[PDB]
């Protein structure tokens, strides 16, 4: 199945539908772009980005009716109106209690899009939204109850402005959205919004992917990070590649109900380094290691929950205490330590403790470089944060160096002409 040039849809043995190359692609080549089928700017970025096109700039004009949507100009505002009108009056009516989840917000837009544009869109050249996997038969009752709550919230916040299909159809759709929806992030991997990119959702998973997905406004772009030969399958990663094999496959199993057999998962080459044990005089016993791994996974999950109701200083305390406890057995380059160091850095940034955030960054960066693959956005984002921190604290040489490391990754991932790169070059001069 063809039309996107140089590519086709096919049946990948052992995996199912996928995407393969018909022509070579070199590192940094653009395979395809996919316009968003539906998308929504996250609430905390309102006023910083245009709701229609996601341009980040000053001096955006306001929707006069609700005062909660911002735009480059009246053309962006008018083009956004079919989607924005789903929320404009409801925000006025509900005021401070207007609070649908972002999943609910995105699903409302999908429904409006289906009504206005029932035919195949340019976002769906090889895979249609209706063909999305739901995994509905594999979901437990807890997840199905959350789907029913989303349906309830959809009705509650959007009923004046949408006609709904039946409960059965919404259950399928919500399940499809839960597992197919993408996040759009900025250059520091900060959350900007959510979107549906149907053609991107065709790609199968590898823990050594040969492409990387980036965003230019609401457009997804897919570039090669390894050489791809004619006839080879195009693989993205569905999950965070920092973690060792068991953890990667736990996340794959819980969200998509499969496990990976790629070369990384097969060989487990990076696993030993990822869970590095301190080389002490009396080395830690095997039991103690299992104990500390168990503790680490617990605190990682505990911390995920705790950030919905603890203060910044309490969160930093959990990070510090967990790091102290883990350091009896784990090296600082160990991925569970890096996890908590990364959370700590974010808490520091939130509190405007620039020095503290910088110190955490300096310890994270070299382990990141080794644990992630070559052209990782996680690595690039960390160099950029370091660079910006260094610049702000007047370490101009160190800052320039870090920003250059960011650029060298981003030229490949984002393309040399991406506006993010122009902005970062300006920071090196200014
Ligand atoms: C045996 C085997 N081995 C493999 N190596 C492999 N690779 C892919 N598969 C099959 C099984 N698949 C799915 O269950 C699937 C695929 C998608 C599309 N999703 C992916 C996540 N996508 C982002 C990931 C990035 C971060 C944001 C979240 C969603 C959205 C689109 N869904 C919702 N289910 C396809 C494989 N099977
Ligand atoms: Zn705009
Ligand atoms: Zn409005
Ligand atoms: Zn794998």
């Amino acid at each position: 199945r063809a039309e996107l040039g140089g590519l086709e849809r096919f049946c990948s043995p052992g995996k199912g539908r996928g995407l393969r190359a018909l022509q070579p692609f070199q590192v940094g080549d653009l395979l395809f772009s996919c316009p968003a089928y539906a998308y929504v700017l996250t609430v905390n970025e309102r006023g910083n980005h245009c709701e229609y096109c996601f341009t980040r700039k000053e001096g955006l004009s306001k929707c006069g009716r609700c005062k909660q949507a911002f735009y480059c100009n009246v053309e962006c505002q008018k083009e956004d109106w079919p989607m924005h009108k789903l929320e404009c009056s409801p925000m006025v009516v509900f005021g401070e209690n207007w609070n649908p989840s972002e999943t609910v917000r995105l699903t409302a837009r999908i429904l409006a899009k289906q009504k206005i544009h029932p035919e195949r869109t340019p976002s769906e050249k090889l895979l249609a939204v209706k063909e999305f996997e739901s995994h509905l038969d594999k979901l437990d009752n807890e997840k199905k109850d959350l789907i029913q709550s989303d349906i309830a919230a959809l009705h509650h916040f959007y009923s004046k402005h949408l006609e709904f299909p039946d409960n059965d159809s919404l259950v399928v759709l919500f399940a499809q959205v839960n597992c197919n929806g993408f996040t759009i992030e900025d250059e520091e991997l900060s959350h900007l919004g959510s979107a549906i990119f149907p053609d991107v959702a065709l790609m199968n998973h590898s823990c050594c992917p040969n492409v990387i997905v980036t965003y230019k406004g609401t457009l997804a772009e897919v570039r090669a990070v390894q050489e791809i030969k004619p006839g080879e399958e195009v693989f993205t990663s569905y999950i965070d590649l920092l973690y060792p094999t068991e953890d990667r496959n736990d996340r794959l199993r819980d969200s998509y109900f499969f496990t990976c057999e790629c070369q990384e998962c097969t060989t487990k080459d990076k696993d030993k380094a990822k869970v590095e044990i301190r080389k002490l005089s009396d080395p830690p016993k095997a039991e103690a290691i299992r104990d500390m791994v168990r503790y680490a996974r617990n605190v990682i999950e505990e911390f995920r929950r705790a950030k919905h109701y603890k203060s910044p200083s309490e969160l930093l305390e959990i990070c510090e205490l967990s790091q102290e406890k883990m350091s009896s057995v784990f090296e600082d380059s160990n991925v569970y330590m890096l996890h908590m160091m990364y959370q700590a850095m974010g808490v520091c940034l939130y509190m405007q403790d620039w020095e503290g955030a910088l110190q955490y960054g300096q310890k994270i960066i070299k382990p990141y470089s080794k644990h992630y693959p070559l052209y990782s956005l996680n690595v690039a984002s960390m160099w950029l944060k370091l660079g910006r921190l260094y610049m702000g604290l007047e370490h101009k040489a160190a800052g320039e160096k870090a920003l250059k490391k960011a650029i060298a990754i981003m030229e490949v991932a984002h393309g040399k002409d991406h506006p993010y790169i122009s902005e970062i070059k300006q920071e090196i001069e200014s």
